[PDB]
RNA sequence: CUCUCCUCGGCUUG
RNA sequence: CAAGCCGAGGAGAG
């Protein structure tokens, strides 16, 4: 209800009408300041008797429910209305009677711009900006490109456009809200000199219509008092052993590629490599090649092993090929299992040259004479933080993939000195599904949050799931483990280290170029402090000036974009789908049918007699719904889905070849929408009757 | 410009 | 809780 000096005065010029952004550390009071200018707005708009109407926007849906359910609900409750919505509640059938009803509204951006796409073309009530007094946007460095924000803005502008010609002609302009950008650092984009920074800072004033960007300049001592900064710190690791394993691991594929005769340029255990067998497969998927589709495949696998070992341990690069394996096994005999048999002899090569030596990398992946030196720099790290503290620490280690958060959890929890010193460790990930694993749940997430909070969890181990948006409560020891990504992330992992005697620690080895990009993320810093510094000091003049030029030229280079989007014949029966491996006819375009235009099935006697129905791994570890579905040869098709009570499959494009009648030049997709031809809708007509 | 990795949102069938 | 659809951003390699 109150503000400390260093807020109000970054403050000020917004309670008096003026548009601004306003930087602040992580963890300085942002939102405090969002609801005191909120409060003071609408009672200052209530004295006059006009409309006041103030609306949040997000990109979260944690952040949206966290902010009304614990900031901006129990301050104004008793004297405004509030509400929250979001794409997990059913509030959202109609926007505009919550518009009315309610003063205060938090909400994510899409639902907003779905309301004003509506208004603009639909036959909905739909939505106006002109509705509202006072928008806040958080997270406000995002308002670039093609981001949703962005997308809002540019009505504004070109509202405020329309209005500086109505100004002369007939009047009154339209009235326009007032804007109110929250932020910790604007960045500096692809910035290579200081010119480019000043560019991008003031694209982003532009993009926002701000009269300043309004940082702290006074009370530095005060803030400095207040929130701390950690200590940083390198550690470096170097290694010229470890060799038995990974010997052995390229032997084999050398052997490999002598069976095809196939030898790249590239190195193994490089991006190269991946890419080169990548193209490989899917040229040799196109020409109906086998004997090189799957060769390529598992060396690819190969490949992703040395990636794995060359972060963390060697028996989960083991792990990797052995479920590969051991799930191929199981697809041929599950095959199999039906009614003479012929077999192939690339498919029994590869099988066996794994299983002769399994045995042996087993063994080696078994040798405490050559760990890794990252793991032990780790460990060390960790043991001195938490010893050092008498149980009054928290911590935070920031990994770049999945399988490595769940490795890492495993490999704490199998050692008995953590323990001992009072680590509690827990993983944390997203919730996307195209990431190779099956995802986290909000839900989930939300319990590990909790749980952090109140101290059953000690430390996470996280991807960028944790830089923003999260509530956390202020740590004593942040890690990265191999990452640097940019200098605004940077900024932001930094943040989480308070916790006075904290400090900040990147863990790499010589190799890499990790440091440098570290280093160079460090220049970029003061880049950008520089040149807010001039910007803050440019003439009014020519600032307006600069900005009114680049809103005109957004406006207009969006125009050019939009005028070439306008731009797919429709000839269904005129296609063919291949498998990929065993070559051979499917279906025809004519059989393939589409669900409320979002899923694809095929009901036909005679496909049903084509594939085989697996079980669910991911409901495995009860009942079995969505069943993944295979061919004779082992590919996988697609999923079982059900309709009306009747069951149905539903196939992946990206495991098919399409083959035309015209010319025959084959060609892959790797979705749907791309493939130039239609579909038609489901209807019952057919598959009986 | 391509490929991979990572993150987010809106929406359908069960 | 499972499956599917569409869009957006960031990093790296080539
Ligand atoms: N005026 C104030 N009076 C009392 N406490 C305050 C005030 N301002 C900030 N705080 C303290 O700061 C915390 C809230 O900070 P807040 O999380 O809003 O910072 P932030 O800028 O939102 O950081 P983040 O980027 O995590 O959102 C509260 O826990 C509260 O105790
Ligand atoms: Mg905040
Ligand atoms: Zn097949």
């Amino acid at each position: 209800l109150q503000l400390r000096p260093y807020q109000m005065e970054v403050a000020q010029p917004a309670l008096d009408g003026k548009n601004i952004i306003i930087c602040l550390p992580t963890g300085s009071g942002k939102t405090r300041v969002a609801v005191y200018i909120t409060k003071d707005h609408l009672d200052k708009k209530k004295q006059a008797s006009e409309s006041g109407k103030v609306i949040v926007l997000v990109n979260k849906v944690m952040l949206a429910e966290q902010l009304f359910r614990k900031e901006f609900n129990p301050y104004l409750k008793k004297w405004y209305r509030i509400i929250g919505l979001s794409g997990d509640t059913q509030l959202k059938i109609s926007f505009p009677e919550v518009v009315k009803s309610y003063d205060v509204i938090i909400s994510t951006a899409q639902i907003l711009e779905n309301s004003l796409l509506n208004l603009e073309s639909g036959d909905d009530d739909g939505v106006q900006l002109s509705d509202f007094s006072l928008i806040i946007i958080d997270e406000c460095h995002h308002t670039n490109k093609e981001a949703v924000y962005n997308n809002i803005m540019r009505r504004y502008l070109k509202q405020k456009l329309r209005n500086n010609d109505l100004k002369k002609q007939n009047k009154p302009a339209i009235p326009l809200p007032q804007i109110l950008g929250l932020t910790a650092s604007p960045g500096v984009g692809a910035a290579k000199k200081q010119s480019e920074a000043e560019k991008h800072i003031l694209n982003i004033c532009a993009n926002l219509d701000a009269f300043t960007i309004k940082t702290v300049k006074e009370n530095l001592g005060q803030l400095k008092h207040q929130i701390k900064e950690p200590c940083k710190k390198f550690v470096i690791a170097d290694d010229t052993r470890e060799n038995p394993f990974k010997e052995k691991l390229l032997e084999i594929m050398a052997s490999i590629q002598t069976y095809c005769q196939k030898s790249p340029m590239s190195d193994f255990g490089t991006q190269h490599y991946e890419q080169w067998a990548i193209q490989m497969e899917k040229k040799a998927a196109k020409d109906g090649n086998r004997k090189d589709r799957v060769c390529a495949e598992h060396l690819r696998k190969y490949n992703e092993a040395l990636q794995i070992n060359d972060t963390i341990r060697m028996i989960d690069a083991y792990s990797h090929l052995e479920t590969f394996y051991t799930d191929e096994k199981e697809k041929k005999f599950a095959v199999l299992n039906d009614s003479s048999l012929k077999l192939d002899e690339t498919d029994e090569f590869l099988m066996n040259l794994f299983f002769d030596n399994k045995k042996m990398l087993k063994k080696l992946a078994e040798n405490p004479k050559y760990e890794n030196e990252k793991l032990i720099k780790l460990r060390n790290t960790i043991l001195e933080q938490f010893t050092r503290s008498e149980e009054s620490s928290r911590g935070i280690i920031f990994t770049k993939t999945r399988q490595s958060t769940y490795a890492l959890s495993q490999w704490i929890m199998e050692n008995a000195k953590f323990a001992e010193v009072g680590v509690k460790a827990h993983h944390l990930i997203g919730a996307g599904h195209s990431s190779e694993v099956k995802p986290m749940t909000q839900t989930e997430q939300k319990e590990v949050i909790s749980k952090f909070r109140t101290g059953e969890i000690n430390l996470l181990i996280a991807t960028t799931v944790a830089e923003e948006g999260l509530d956390i409560k202020e740590c004593n020891i942040v890690i990265r483990y191999g990452l640097v990504t940019n200098e605004i992330a940077m900024v932001q992992a930094r943040g989480r280290a308070r916790a006075d005697e904290s400090t900040y620690v990147l863990v790499t080895s010589s190799g890499s170029g990790v440091t440098e990009r570290e280093i160079v993320n460090d220049f970029r810093e003061k880049m950008k402090y520089k040149a807010i510094n001039r910007v803050q000091n440019m003439k009014p003049e020519e600032y307006a000036h600069k900005i009114l030029e680049l809103q005109v030229q957004s406006i207009l280079e969006k125009k050019m974009k939009v005028k070439r989007s306008i731009a797919y014949n429709d000839n269904p029966s005129l296609i063919t789908l291949l498998c990929k491996n065993c070559s051979m006819l499917v279906c025809s375009g004519e059989n393939i049918h589409v669900i409320e235009k979002m899923h694809h099935v095929n009901m036909t006697p005679e496909f049903k007699g084509l594939y085989i129905v697996r079980e669910n791994k991911a409901l495995q570890k009860d009942y079995q719904t969505n069943g993944e579905i295979i061919c004779k040869c082992g590919q996988a098709w697609g999923t079982m889905m059900v309709h009306k009570g009747l069951d149905l499959p539903c196939l992946k494009i990206r495991n098919f070849v399409v083959n035309f009648k015209n010319n025959s030049p084959k060609k892959q997709y790797k979705k749907w929408v791309e493939l130039p031809i239609r579909f038609p809708d489901l209807d019952y007509s057919e598959y009986c009757l």
